């Protein structure tokens, strides 16, 4: 399965940032869990395919479409807005547009009783991401470099050639010219004098 | 400045994961700061070049190879090369030894006060992996296509070199056929 990591500001505590965390299993279609959290706490919720559906349905939207609001607000960092109460332990969304903004999701997170694990288990996460990640970077750098100095590498030949024919079509010509020069005054001074 | 997060095992509590922050100004020799984790609590202590040296002389050790050490362990540079590392949460005393066959000696030792807020301190280290992600792939994405462009612009570049070279050899050919027909002629009348 996937997941993906946003970091979020609440409208309650906007000092702090959240992080966020949603896992999937092969789309957010079939289920997602997610997860909130601060530096000490954890708060993690499981939304099931028939929640979905539901509320998509309590909205009047069209599945997919609905769907697609939950790509746009959990899995990115404006348009949406984030609100938790750690009370009811209630995490709502809401997407603004144009001096109208509409509730797009409700869901029940339960406190985790292990807060420290599940963090442990996301900074792994985040450790391996960008080890992978600055893995590539090493890779394609390297080869970039590499084919960089191998590409002028065949300039310097092309142009050397260049050069090469360049310097010989001189040579010819400047014997040709001088070889005819000679052979027309020499001998018609020879015809002028005798 | 730069930073290595790193991910050690403690001889308490195998079991868990424990995270290392190191940073440093310019390079380890001129000092850093390092802070342990379990994603709930932090420990916080500030190394200055003067104990560095003070450790490196009473184990009676050379700085570059006692510093170069510290890299070895501090900041996941290993063979095999096997690194133990204790921590006490009693006297806030973290310190770390190194194994051979058979031996292991205290490498190190250092002071971590425990941060009131490890919070802020867990959080901003989040921030960081995250960040970095971020510029990574950012990097990647302009490499990629600096690369395709480049390469592009090798195939480009040498057939329009073949051209200038077919062309300038063709003209000369035909200079030189009017000037070695010059010279027979003028050789050929007289």
């Amino acid at each position: 399965g996937e997941r993906k990591i946003s970091r979020i500001h609440l409208v309650s505590e906007p000092s702090i940032t959240h992080f966020l965390q949603v896992s999937w299993e092969k789309t957010l279609e079939s289920g997602f869990v997610i997860t909130l959290t601060d530096g000490h706490s954890a708060w993690t919720g499981t939304v099931s395919e028939s929640e979905i559906s539901q509320e998509a349905d309590d909205m009047a939207m069209e599945k997919g479409k609905y769907v697609g609001e939950l790509r746009k607000a959990l899995l990115s960092g404006d348009v949406y807005t984030f609100n938790f109460s750690k009370e009811s332990c209630y995490f709502f969304f809401e997407k603004n547009l144009k001096d109208v903004s509409f509730r797009l999701g409700s869901f029940n997170l339960e406190k985790v009783e292990n807060p420290a694990e599940v963090i442990r288990e996301l900074i792994c996460y985040c450790l391996d991401t960008t080890a992978e990640n600055q893995a590539k970077n090493e890779h394609l750098q390297l080869e970039f470099n590499q084919i960089k100095a191998e590409i002028e590498r065949k300039l310097a030949e092309k142009d050397e050639e260049m050069e090469q024919a360049k310097r010989n079509h001189l040579r010819v010509v400047d014997s040709l010219q001088t070889s005819l020069d000679a052979e027309t005054r020499s001998r018609n001074e020879a015809l002028r004098v005798k």
